[PDB]
């Protein structure tokens, strides 16, 4: 019951994305930065992570670091499932995107598990080892919902960045646009 009501919540977000993120436009796009962007700033706001990354990759891939506790992978007894992949798989962000990826930096091990619309591609899985915790998501918009842009503006982006570390004291975050490599642009904003 658990495996189909995530595939039944993937279906509806992809029929009424506007429902979930407010359009399909270019505000609907950056909105999904925003949507993961939020859940970094709760876990600072808990008290756990200090830092948080949004960087422009080539192709108009995003991706989002903090340093957090990591998104929890034990198996639950409710989905059977580890944490994380429970936590991704009820994400608009991860429905309403072609591809998307973790990496969980945690117990001392790197876990990574990879989507496409929403459903997982494979199982989480141990690929390496850290001294660090927090958490990386990369993702790709789904052009089939964002049909009249995919590509980020990076202003817009910036904007609300600084806002947010100005609402936010405390937390760095940076944002870099990655997509011409010939000319990187980085502006890191860190309030009191
Ligand atoms: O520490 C975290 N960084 C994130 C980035 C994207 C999505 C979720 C999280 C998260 C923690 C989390 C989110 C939901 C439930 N439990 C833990």
């Amino acid at each position: 019951a658990g495996q189909i009501q995530v595939l039944e919540g993937l279906e509806a977000v992809r029929k009424r994305p506007g429902m979930y993120i407010g359009s399909t436009s270019e505000r609907g796009l950056h909105h999904l930065v925003w949507e993961i962007v939020d859940n970094s700033i709760d876990e600072a706001l808990a008290g756990y992570a200090n830092q948080i990354e949004v960087v422009i990759e080539k192709d108009n891939w995003i991706k989002v670091t903090d340093n957090g506790r990591g998104i929890p992978v034990d198996i639950q007894e409710k989905m059977g499932r580890p944490a994380v992949e429970v936590i991704l798989t009820s994400s608009v962000v991860n429905a309403l995107s072609q591809d998307l990826e973790v990496y969980v930096h945690r117990n001392e091990t790197i876990y990574h598990q990879a989507y496409k619309k929403g459903v997982p591609q494979f199982d989480l899985k141990e690929v390496g080892t850290t001294d660090k915790t927090g958490t990386v998501i990369r993702f790709k918009a789904d052009g089939e919902i964002f049909t009249e842009t995919t590509v980020y503006n990076y202003e817009t982006l910036q904007q609300r960045i600084r806002e947010l570390a100005f609402l936010n004291k405390g937390i760095q975050i940076t944002l870099r646009d990655e997509r011409d490599e010939e000319n990187v642009r980085e502006d890191s904003y860190h309030y009191e």
